[PDB]
């Protein structure tokens, strides 16, 4: 993974998590796992990385890039990225 405010809103990797204070969508680059809180989720926007986020369920959510997810039902609770 790496820190990278998105590509200007077009690549990067971008993910939503919601907790805590309000919902956030967090910019990071590469590929890799990154603890993301327990409980960090909104939306995904993995255009550009086969993201995969544990979510509540230590669901590893693998994103194979270019692909939007989110949480709005299933288990939100996201323990970490790892995208690949």
């Amino acid at each position: 993974i790496d820190h990278v405010p998105c590509r200007g809103g077009e690549n990067f990797l971008k993910i939503w998590s919601h907790s805590g204070g309000q919902q956030s969508v967090d910019c990071y680059a590469n590929r890799g796992r990154i603890d993301f809180g327990g409980w960090w989720v909104d939306k995904i926007s993995t255009g550009n990385n086969d993201l995969i986020y544990y979510d509540a369920n230590g669901d590893s959510v693998r994103v194979d890039r270019w692909h939007d997810i989110t949480y709005p039902n299933r288990p939100p609770k996201v323990n970490s990225i790892e995208i690949l």
